[PDB]
Formats: C-alpha cells, sequence, structure tokens
C-alpha cells in the first residue's frame, strides 16, 4: 500500500514539546509510572498486550467490535485502501520525529523496568502506537460520528498498554496523541484525499445503513 502523494506533510518536531528533560521532576514522574504500571500489571494483563500486531488492515481489529460484523475488511474496497495508505502516510512523518528526538527508552533509563513487549532500541518519543491509534479513532469518528466516544476510549485502552508493557512513558503518549492531530488535519486538507474519505464516508454508513 502507498502513501497520499502529500505536498507538504507536517514536521511532528515543530508540533511536538522535547520530552521531560533527565532530572525534571516529570522525568521521575513520567519513570514512576512505568514502574507503578510494572508493579500492578496482572500476568492475564501481560499476556493480552503480547497478543501480536500484524498491522495488514489494523483499522479493523482497531473497531470491528465497536462497530458491527458490518465492518468487513472483505466488503469494504475504499474504507480498506484509505486506512492503508493514511498509516503509510503516518509511518513518513513518525520515523523522522522518533529519531529527531531520540528519546531513551524506559528500560535503557533503569534495568529496574522489565519491557514484556520485544524492547526497540531508543527514539522512545513520541509514540507511534498512541498515535496509530488516535489517529485511526479521528478518521473513523469523522465518518461514524455516533460512536466518537467509543473509538476515542479504544485508542486509549492501546495507548496505555505501552506504559504498561513498559516500552514507553506516559509523555511518550502525550506525543503520539498531538502527532495523531497534526497529520489527520495535514492529510484532509489535500482535497485528492478529502475526495477519498467522502467515498469512505458513504461505503461505510452505507455498508452500516446510517444516514445524512
Amino acid at each position: 500500500a502507498a502513501p497520499y502523494p502529500l505536498a507538504h506533510p507536517p514536521r511532528l518536531a515543530d508540533y511536538l514539546p522535547p520530552p521531560p528533560a533527565a532530572d525534571s521532576a516529570a522525568a521521575v514522574a513520567d519513570l514512576g509510572a512505568v514502574l507503578e504500571a510494572q508493579r500492578l500489571r496482572t500476568p492475564e494483563q501481560v499476556r493480552r498486550v503480547r497478543a501480536h500486531d500484524h498491522p495488514e488492515d489494523n483499522v479493523f481489529p482497531f473497531a470491528g467490535d465497536l462497530l458491527g460484523a458490518s465492518f468487513d475488511k472483505e466488503r469494504l474496497p475504499l474504507t480498506r485502501s484509505f486506512f492503508n495508505r493514511a498509516q503509510e502516510n503516518l509511518v513518513e512523518v513518525l520515523m523522522p520525529a522518533k529519531k529527531h528526538f531520540a528519546r531513551p527508552r524506559p528500560y535503557e533509563v533503569t534495568p529496574k523496568v522489565k519491557p514484556v513487549l520485544p524492547p526497540p532500541e531508543g527514539e522512545s518519543y513520541p509514540s507511534g502506537h498512541t498515535m496509530r491509534s488516535y489517529f485511526k479513532a479521528s478518521l473513523l469518528s469523522m465518518l461514524v460520528p455516533e460512536h466518537h466516544d467509543a473509538f476515542f476510549a479504544r485508542a486509549e485502552e492501546h495507548a496505555q498498554s505501552r506504559v504498561l508493557a513498559g516500552v514507553h512513558f506516559p509523555s511518550d503518549l502525550e506525543g503520539g496523541q498531538t502527532a495523531a492531530a497534526a497529520l489527520v488535519a495535514s492529510l484532509l486538507a489535500d482535497p485528492a484525499v478529502a475526495a477519498d474519505f467522502a467515498a469512505v464516508r458513504e461505503e461505510l454508513r452505507g455498508a452500516l445503513g446510517l444516514p445524512k
């Protein structure tokens, strides 16, 4: 799947604060939550979060229970495509921002932290997962305003799963959240994308039998 040919994608760095400094009463709170989340995470909670991604069409397992079994990857060719292409449009603004900020991971700050997800090497800010999640919720919530509140509580579940897992601090999530925003605005501003997203409102609402 290919990205939408955005003339001007946004440099997330411009839209984000830098992470808390090493001492920054902020830094100790951040690290303190990850270790509190470690203290309190249950064995059923760990095995859940080690479910396994496989992005493929990650929008469907994202909702799919929050929408019907009308929400068919198989029956929604325009929707399916959009989400796959925009996801790529996201990867392209995440990877640079991630690198620019080169933030140490929680476990690269103290081995008292035991990540239960496979633990990448730094670039801990912002949070790509958090970003993919709020990103999807955002676009869905526009298409299906009815379940707005539902999609956003879904994106939270996801986002938080990372602090639990030990691969991100809470402030990493704050970043993913803000960025998701910037990218959505920047993406639907392009009238070629805006066109496709209209066709996807009809496909998906029509598929779900919703009015307007």
